[PDB]
């Protein structure tokens, strides 16, 4: 099943267009998918998740308070779903830091009806 | 200090013979609280609170909140344990659902001493 | 660089000289350090937060809520970092227990002020 | 004419994505399928009763009070059909419970504005 | 575990002391709940519901509708369960047909206090 | 991502009909893109803002003031940039004057709000 957002035109195919970092010439490959899904079994959080945006959205607002303390993988990771997050939203970002950017503020949007 | 729990009535006695599932026909086994045993370890949980209601109570609260994102082994284990702390509360369930009936049941009480 | 291993008055020099126990015969060792640095990366942790009273401060914040159905090791792993606040803080305390005190205390300072 | 519905983005295929329970790997089959209508000819169901979802929901009206009592083959056919229902209304579960909540909205919110 | 199915006052104790017709010699024998057991499957009903009072009190009711045009083997059946439901609740019923009476003033009970 | 570029109805399929000069007798070739590519390295120009009309904006803003005492080599790729704008744009020139044209209007139209 995993393979329907392995389309071109779909997630993976974007992703390959996503940097791992916003100048370089490399962008994300599938294995740092798979190691993903492993490190999230590791974390015990389910991987099915990952191919649904809130289980995406409350994942990264879990881990959020692990961030500052967490490990360089773990770092590696989160941008990893973050990134994910944004393309199965289908919004468009040539790195990674600008879906952290519409994360932030769509949790900023969060924000505004949090009250 | 184990053959204090193998006498007749007592908590294993008990274990055995409530259902792993609420329309499951087989009984929880010894095997499920050594893995169990052995999770919370890799949980750097201690695994002796397995043996009480108190210990129980705060693993269950520990543990909720991972439920939602958490793994089959995870819910299973959860799923022991809610069984685990009915026992140790004398409380006679008959299957899983029936235990995670009462340590919600508990959490409407404790809400009532907490208004 | 190495000079600084073998400093007279230095961290490691005092780390020495403090006790296990209250009036025991047996003091702190590097390889506690050693163990602590490897328990924190097998926790997703990044060790570099153990260099710098800050980074073990969130270290400690983290820890806080785990100790209460923490294992042994977890409970050993925030006290070895409890002791290594004090030398970075240059808290003079000659036993664990004394550094628990130490602690409780440095904790009470944000309640002055919360008025 | 069973095949029509094997199809990609039928039945068969989503049935083949969604989970036998919420938390595990473990999808449903086609060999249920097969099942699934020989259970309803045991209980005098016409089968064909499954190729719409008018037919479940009478069906689902009929087959939910036995369930309280009954098998857990008698449970996994109800939520078997739920999900076939489901997949004609194409409700999109991920898993059985998603379906069960959807269902008893189903059967009931037209409850308030039919009384 | 067995020593329960020889104590001396104990449910199969008062099972074998039962008569299975008023005026008659014979009296219930284990092989009534054996053969009953294999009804159960075949009826898809949960055989884990002889061994309480409340299961049997439910199943009573599931079968009372159903006892009009019904079989040898299931009226024995029925009644089966309600001499079952008498033992669960320490009845000391000496037949049948006593075992049907405290059925129904069982069921008497919340009809005197329905208002 | 050069080879999006490559579509048919796409930024190469134009290229190809668009004359270099307002009556050019020569039409873009890739490898002038090549080149271009090349060139914008050698001048800290990421070639991903090649990819996009937002990137080609801010590249004729800036080197907008540096024009009149650039080389021919930056002119030309000067008004192909300002053809790269032009196709990811989907405007429709069959030569550069009009993109000179449709680019000073870009300029007045963001000046047009400007107060
Ligand atoms: C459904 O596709 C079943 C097969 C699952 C394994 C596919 C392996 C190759 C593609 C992996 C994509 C992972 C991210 C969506
Ligand atoms: C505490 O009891 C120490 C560890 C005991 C090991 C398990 C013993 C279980 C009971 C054995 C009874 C054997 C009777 C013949
Ligand atoms: C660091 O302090 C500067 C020197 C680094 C080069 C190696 C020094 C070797 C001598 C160290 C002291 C004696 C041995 C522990
Ligand atoms: C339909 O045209 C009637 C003739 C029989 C078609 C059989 C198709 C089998 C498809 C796979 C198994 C389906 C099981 C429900
Ligand atoms: C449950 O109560 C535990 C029972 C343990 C065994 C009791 C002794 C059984 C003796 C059987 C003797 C042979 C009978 C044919
Ligand atoms: C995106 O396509 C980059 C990775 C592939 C590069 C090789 C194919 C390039 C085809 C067009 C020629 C280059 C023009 C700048």
């Amino acid at each position: 099943g995993a393979r329907a957002s392995v389309l071109s035109g779909g997630e993976l195919d974007k992703w390959e267009k996503i940097r791992l970092r916003p100048g370089g010439k490399k962008q994300y490959k599938l294995k740092h998918i798979v190691w993903a899904s492993r490190e999230l079994e590791r974390f015990a959080v389910n991987p099915g998740l990952l191919e649904t945006s809130e289980g995406c959205r409350q994942i990264l607002g879990q881990l959020q308070p692990s961030l500052q303390t967490g490990s360089e993988e773990l770092r590696s990771l989160y941008n990893t779903i973050a990134v994910l997050y944004c393309v199965h939203q289908r919004i468009d970002v040539k790195d990674t830091k600008e879906a952290l950017d519409k994360i932030e503020e769509e949790q900023n949007k969060s924000k505004k009806k949090a009250q």
